């Protein structure tokens, strides 16, 4: 006949029981053989009838007790089955098992009543979820977030999860710790956020070369616009990945384009690494500079000019950089670098920040519209609280600085939350003015002289003018060069200053390119304290009148001077095709200094309302504008397909490294067809395009996997979150995925790469001593290619452990290791 034996699983395989690599979860569901509402009648289940494992099986009697009470006190009481707040109140872990199981069974009869009554298992599912949050052990809090709600676990080897084992996982082998011989030092840590990819794994390192080759040939390989090919890379999280891959990328690029001897070929394939750590400069220098180093002078800029209060003194613009500009009168000596006033991450750090001020760390609903209104309202004020002061002055410094490839932020030229390029920012005129002036005037040596604690003169001596005493070698010498005068004190007394324009600019006239007034900036001298033109004396000294002002554009002083000319000039230096040093890839000099990068996106860029609004399409339409502005090198957003639930849908939350969008499923930026065209439009204007390559993480991978984990700090060593920790734990992490793109293109070009450039696969990597391995292709990511994950908000108590200490297990398809062990209550 019938009975409670019907609580067994219908069958002990995946078809009737949820599992992940054979293991069961307390959030899992299974198909009993039958259920009952009263005790007497038992209905054989259909394959559509599933119930939560937490109705039948518990981690401990304590939790079994709390499951019964919480359900009774949330509408599953029924006195006719001895279930009232009163009848369950006194139950405890020391209550008899035989008794507790009688109660849980009787609760199970009422649950079945609710299911029929409400015609679904939905309120039940919702109740289970809520119950789990009350149990510290099963809750997401058991994975031990740190004080700021962050943290990560590492994937370690384990006899239960041996399919996820790795011989590699060499963590924090970054920068100057590639060999693992200075773990304690200035190296930059392994973990940032998301599922961390193991870039020490020879197969992964081979997959990166594949990926890079796909992107350097994107349009050709995809049969889109065949000139729609990236020329180089912008390297995300370069301080946070085994530095082997920065070596390897540079090797591939030198193999493909012959960059080492040829400054022309190098400079046509610019690469730049994100990461200001001074140690990175050191590292890149020792290596012959395969990529540009990311300088910190933008932080100096914000601290000296951008703050409302607490403004670091003016002389920090001279020394507050990987390059000292006291008197920089030499070439090929500075660390080849890229610098900026702003990037995507600085805006975010401000916008988040406004988000927690306005709304007390609460339900993070989308009142990022409110944070943005506040930003835009503050951006226009003279007395700003949040936004940056002196934005034009900062770009004046950035754009006149020798030995750097400067980087403009889309967001500083355009209102980044409006549709792409639909709204210019109030700073567009100023910045673009200075950008054009750079092309025409900014070359030669540099001298930054202090004149007070608040006032500086940054002079460039002009093309082919090495220093203050030089005569002039080029025929643009006389009519090029610039003086940038910046005061960071808005109450600075009016006064007269002297500026040495060099011995090659005696009795020369100077245009007042840009000057400060009561209201802002004037481009023709109207409203300022200086005339449209001034002249130098015999020794090349310029008298200028300066004063403190306070308006939305300037808090202090900004003035800029350039030679009078009747013509357009362009002071770029072509790279000659024979490097002063054949050990170098990149060299800091006039040729490299003639480059300028544009960051073409913001995280808060909105979803396009239509195809006409795809950033890719609008870029293709405005390529000549970018060229006019003096931009040579385009940094394009990570173009990869994203996690559906990502906050900003921005490119950094990667589910498919090869799907750059299709016509019906574009990214925020557009389709791959449209990307390839956008790239080709830029090429058509003589620009180059670099892609943002994200080797560090993947996010929103839909496949769960039973892995074994240790709560670890961000370098990869275990850590204690205030007393507590845990190691060698079963965790049901999202680790597996990649999409058709990883399946279709994974490892596909390694044959071609090997035949064309064998050295890639015989050169031994520093961190491993072993060459990249092209003999396995990665067509799907999983835990075995991953160091770990940022805390996934799941919990560490989900894996069902039998009373005897062993994890519950099921022999299934992939699952074919040990013997099937199921709880007493489900078999
Ligand atoms: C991972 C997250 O941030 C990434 O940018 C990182 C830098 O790559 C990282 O080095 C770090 O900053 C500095 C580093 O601490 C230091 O050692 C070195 O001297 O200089 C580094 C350069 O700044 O922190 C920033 C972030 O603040 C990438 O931009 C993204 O991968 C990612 N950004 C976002 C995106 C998403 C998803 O769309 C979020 O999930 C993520 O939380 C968020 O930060
Ligand atoms: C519907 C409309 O919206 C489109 O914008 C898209 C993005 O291009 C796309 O990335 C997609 O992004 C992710 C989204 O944030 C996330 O919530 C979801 O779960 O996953 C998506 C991909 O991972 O969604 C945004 C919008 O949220 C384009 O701008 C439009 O072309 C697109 N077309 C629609 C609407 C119109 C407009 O009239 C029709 O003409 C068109 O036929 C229709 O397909
Ligand atoms: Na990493």
């Amino acid at each position: 006949g019938p009975g409670t034996w019907e609580n067994m699983a219908f069958a002990q395989d995946s078809s009737a029981i949820n599992n992940i690599n054979g293991y069961l979860s307390y959030t899992g569901w299974y198909r009993p053989y039958g259920t009952s509402q009263d005790g007497k009648t038992w209905y054989p289940t259909t394959v559509a009838d599933w119930r939560p494992i937490l109705m039948y099986v518990w981690p401990s009697k304590d939790v079994q007790v709390k499951f019964i009470q919480y359900f009774v006190n949330h509408g599953y009481e029924n006195s006719n089955y001895g279930l009232t707040a009163g009848s369950v109140k006194d139950l405890s872990e020391n209550t008899a098992s035989i008794n507790l199981n009688e109660v849980a069974q009787n609760l199970r009869y009422v649950i079945e009543q609710h299911i029929v009554a409400a015609k679904s298992t939905s309120q039940l599912a919702n109740d289970i979820n809520n119950f789990i949050t009350t149990i510290p052990e099963l809750s997401a809090s058991s994975e031990l977030p740190d004080e700021s709600g962050y943290g990560q676990v590492i994937f370690v080897n384990n006899d239960n999860t041996s399919y996820a084992d790795s011989k590699y996982r060499l963590m924090s082998r970054t920068i100057n710790n590639q060999t693992g011989n200075d773990n304690s030092g200035d190296n930059g840590y392994e973990f940032l956020t998301g599922i961390d990819i193991d870039n020490s794994n020879p197969v992964v390192q081979a997959e990166n070369l594949n990926w890079e080759y796909f992107l350097l040939n994107y349009g050709k390989l995809m049969g889109y616009n065949p000139d729609g090919n990236f020329d180089g890379f912008r390297i995300d999280a370069a301080d946070h990945i085994d530095a082997d891959v920065l070596d390897q990328m540079g090797q591939l690029m030198d193999d493909m384009y012959h960059m080492k001897g040829n400054p022309q070929n190098a400079n046509n394939h610019l690469s730049y690494n994100e990461g200001y750590r001074s140690s990175a400069a050191r590292m890149l220098n020792k290596k012959g500079n395969p990529q540009l180093y990311m300088d910190y002078v933008g932080s100096t800029l914000g601290n000296v000019l951008g703050r409302a209060n607490n403004r670091d003194t003016i002389s920090n613009l001279i020394t507050g950089s990987i390059v000292n500009r006291q008197n920089d009168v030499t070439e090929n000596e500075a660390t080849p670098n890229w610098s900026f006033v702003t990037n995507h991450d600085q805006r975010a750090n401000l916008i988040n920040g406004l988000i927690i001020k306005d709304h007390p760390g609460a339900y993070k609903a989308e009142y990022a519209n409110q944070a943005w209104q506040e930003f835009y309202a503050d951006q226009k004020k003279t007395d700003k609280q949040y936004a940056q002061y002196n934005v034009p002055a900062q770009y004046a410094i950035l754009l006149s600085n020798k030995d750097t490839v400067p980087q403009i932020y889309y967001g500083d030229l355009y209102n980044e939350t409006a549709q792409y390029m639909q709204e210019k920012s109030i700073y567009y005129d100023a910045i673009t003015t200075l950008m054009k002036a750079r092309k025409q005037f900014v070359s030669g040596g540099q001298t930054m002289t202090k004149l007070s604690d608040n006032l500086i003169a940054s002079v460039r001596y002009g093309k082919g003018v090495a220093n203050a005493n030089s005569e002039g070698t080029d025929s643009l010498s006389r009519t090029s060069g610039m003086a940038v005068i910046v005061g960071n004190n808005p109450q600075m007394a009016e006064q007269t200053i002297s500026i040495n324009m060099g011995r090659a600019h005696a009795n020369e006239q100077y245009r007042n390119l840009l000057d400060t007034t009561d209201n802002g900036l004037t481009y023709n001298a109207d409203g300022a304290e200086n005339p449209e033109t001034l002249t130098t004396d015999d020794n090349g000294i310029l008298k200028v009148t300066v004063k403190g002002y306070s308006n939305p554009y300037v808090s202090g002083y900004l003035g800029v001077w350039v030679p009078v000319v009747s013509v357009n000039q362009d002071v770029t230096t072509n790279a000659a095709t024979v490097s002063a040093d054949s050990n170098k890839i990149f060299e800091s000099n006039a040729a490299l200094d003639s480059h300028m990068i544009y960051q073409d996106f913001s995280l808060y860029q909105p979803e396009p309302i239509s195809t006409e609004n795809h950033a890719y399409n609008i870029i293709a339409q405005n390529a000549e504008l970018f060229n006019n502005l003096g931009i040579t090198d385009f940094w394009m957003a990570p173009p990869y397909t994203q996690y559906s639930e990502s906050r900003y849908n921005d490119g950094y939350s990667v589910t498919d490294r090869y799907n750059l969008g299709t016509n019906a499923n574009p990214t925020k930026y557009g389709s791959g067809e449209e990307l390839a065209n956008a790239i080709a439009a830029l090429h058509s204007a003589g620009l180059k395009a670099q892609v943002d390559i994200v080797m560090n993480q993947m996010i929103g991978l839909p496949g769960q996997e039973a892995v074994t984990v240790t709560r670890a700090d961000n370098r990869g060593m275990q850590t204690d979150v205030n007393g507590k920790t845990y190691a060698n734990q079963m965790y049901f992490a999202y680790t597996t995925g990649g999409g058709n793109g990883q399946e279709t293109y994974g490892g596909k070009y390694l044959s071609e790469l090997q035949s064309k450039y064998p050295d890639l696969f015989t050169t031994r990597a520093i961190s491993t001593g072993v060459a990249p391995d092209p003999t396995t292709h990665i067509t799907k990511w999983s835990a075995k290619y991953e160091n770990g994950t940022s805390l996934q908000n799941i919990g560490i108590g989900l894996a069902v452990k039998l009373p005897n200490g062993e994890y519950a297990y099921l022999r299934s398809s992939d699952n074919k290791s040990f013997n099937t062990l199921l709880p007493s209550e489900i078999s």
